[PDB]
């Protein structure tokens, strides 16, 4: 069973192939800070079984949030929670990991369950071009502005090593900040950053590459893009396959292959595993590491994904949320004694 | 969907029929303190969706207890983690409840992963019988000592109430000290306490008697039982019958049927739902409600036995140890929306 067996990307030795997606809670305080919440929900999933947690989506600015309830790592004020949280993973068996985001032009709606309506904050991003209607107009950055995004990404890095996360995540995704820039639809700048695809990777990668810089090389930096956005003329396949290999030279340890979110008209052909073809090309062709998830729910498709291989890691999102124990059972499943903490030995 | 409509016990409702069997951890400390491990152990099947936790047997003196690290409820310095573990499940929705015990001659075993051998401690019992080669040799109590362990009892429950529990179940079952006083193969005592049926249920009845004195009447008081010993000439479903005419009579709730482990050489025949015969039997012909438990791990299940009116409550244990989410999953596959916290909302 490869779903069970350890992985090693930098000098961290992950024990399975099993990872929890970032998925964010909007459980934080007003001011960013980890809660009782993530103390309960997050170590849960680590005796759970999984190798690696992944923490969800954390703000490296206040208006790069995506809800008033997201969690921060913009204030020292942000480690004593994050300290905790990610000490309790960690002695409930897992490697802690987290995802450091800004939202760029999606930045500032409600909580999902609350309407998720846009709250009309000063949002930034490449281009002047709503998200969809309803959505303030953005903010066209300049160098100074991107400038001190990267900064807050650098700070965002130095502060979660602090706190004892192991694993970084670079959310390029989901036509938030990192991930508009990227697409044609969302950036359409005639400077340095906009126009051909070199460009529209520039700015991108110098957030890579100065992240890169101050998480030692024996801890994995990983960065999540979205493979495709879905719509006519934008950011596509091919695009990514070049996106990875600047990742690569550059020293990036994994690639979480996700998909849309760039704009809101589009065809994405939902299907369990409709994204393992972009981690699959990005692992065959690039030879760069790479994450696959969405809908994945099942031991024997994990397994075949990694047996096929088309990726090196597999992520679980909502599986999680309403089976946290999963990977224990998913042992039994595959043949593998699993190890469980021994007052649940009488459950298996 | 019988299994998720509320259910009435004295004035208190539980929203659903879904219990938390209790179901010891081993994880207290020395002096049979709450720790982390029950602070994150219990909430969690509260999320889950159970409407009443159980919490394991809880030791009314320190020789009632099954293993050295088991929960406690002799000392007032039991009551500051007690009552925090009460208020953890019940913000995370379900209602808390505890079983108090006391482990008679089968007090004083090493936790399960650790051997499981018994300690040689001082433990007392109805007659001097050992409970299995190895064992020590009972003490067999005098009307000093039984009132010694009433008032335990009775203690244990007034601490339970003032820690915010609001269901208290006597352990009365398997082999444990009032379980030992029922059944003849164990109890052969010549005085008030042994020989005939009445007799042998005389002690548990004043223990019983006791505790629901202390108990409001609004608040239910539960009793579990091993139904059958599974032995020659032990106690059986008849004897039951007439245990539960008498629990009736003095106000108790509900009984909560399990069976065996009064002696260790009986075939029992485990199967799915092989204790639902009791619960069934004593529901219908003594009408007290009943809580029925063992191998229940499936929604259509649990339902089933409701619909055949075999029980009132369907109590889980181990595959709450495996799948603790399982009450919000099976409300799905009967057809009923299930309530969850709105962070999941995503995964349902
Ligand atoms: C409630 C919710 C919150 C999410 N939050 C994030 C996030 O903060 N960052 C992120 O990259 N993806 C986020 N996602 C996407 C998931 O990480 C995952 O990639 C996606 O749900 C597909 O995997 P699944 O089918 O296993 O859920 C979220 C998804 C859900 C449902
Ligand atoms: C690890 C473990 C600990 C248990 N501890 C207790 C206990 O403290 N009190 C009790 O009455 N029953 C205890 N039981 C029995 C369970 O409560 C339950 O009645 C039994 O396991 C059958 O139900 P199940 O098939 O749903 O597990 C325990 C069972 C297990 C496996």
């Amino acid at each position: 069973a490869l779903l069970f067996t350890p992985l090693e990307l930098g000098g961290l030795r992950l024990k399975n192939r099993l990872a929890m997606s970032p998925m964010d809670q909007y459980s934080a305080t007003l001011e960013g800070e980890v809660t009782d919440w993530h103390l309960l929900h997050y170590p849960t999933r680590a005796l759970g079984g999984v190798g690696l947690i992944l923490v969800e989506a954390t703000a490296v600015e206040p208006l790069g949030r995506t809800s008033p309830y997201d969690l921060g790592i913009w204030s020292e004020d942000h480690l004593p929670g994050l300290k905790e949280l990610a000490r309790r993973i960690r002695e409930a068996g897992a490697v802690p990991g987290i995802q450091l985001a800004h939202a760029g032009r999606k930045a500032g709606t409600a909580r999902p369950w609350e309407g998720g309506k846009p709250l009309g904050w000063r949002v930034v991003g490449p281009s002047p071009i709503p998200f969809d209607e309803g959505y303030p107009v953005p903010e066209p950055l300049d160098e100074a502005g991107m400038e001190r995004i990267l900064q807050a990404f650098v700070e965002g890095a130095r502060r979660a090593l602090r706190a004892g996360f192991q694993v970084i995540e670079l959310h390029m995704a989901h036509g938030y900040l990192l991930s508009s820039f990227l697409s044609p639809l969302s950036n359409q700048r005639t400077d340095a950053y906009g126009g051909s695809l070199e460009n529209r990777m520039r700015f991108p990668l110098q957030v890579a590459q100065a992240v890169r810089e101050v998480v030692p090389r024996e801890l994995p930096l990983f960065v999540r893009v979205s493979a495709t956005d879905w719509g006519e003329g934008g950011w596509s396949l091919e695009d990514t396959l070049a996106f990875a290999r600047r990742l690569k030279e550059l020293g990036v340890d994994l690639l979480d292959c996700s998909s849309g979110g760039v704009v809101l008209r589009v065809r994405i052909p939902l299907a369990p595993g409709f994204q393992v073809p972009f981690a699959d090309a990005v692992r065959k062709r690039v030879g760069l590491r790479t994450g696959a998830v969405g809908l994945i729910t099942t031991p024997e498709q994990a397994e075949t994904l990694l047996q096929a291989g088309s990726a090196d890691l597999v992520l679980l999102g909502r599986v999680l949320l309403r089976d946290p124990y999963f990977p224990l059972r998913a042992a039994k499943a595959l043949g593998v004694a699993p190890e469980v903490p021994p007052q649940y030995q009488r459950g298996f």
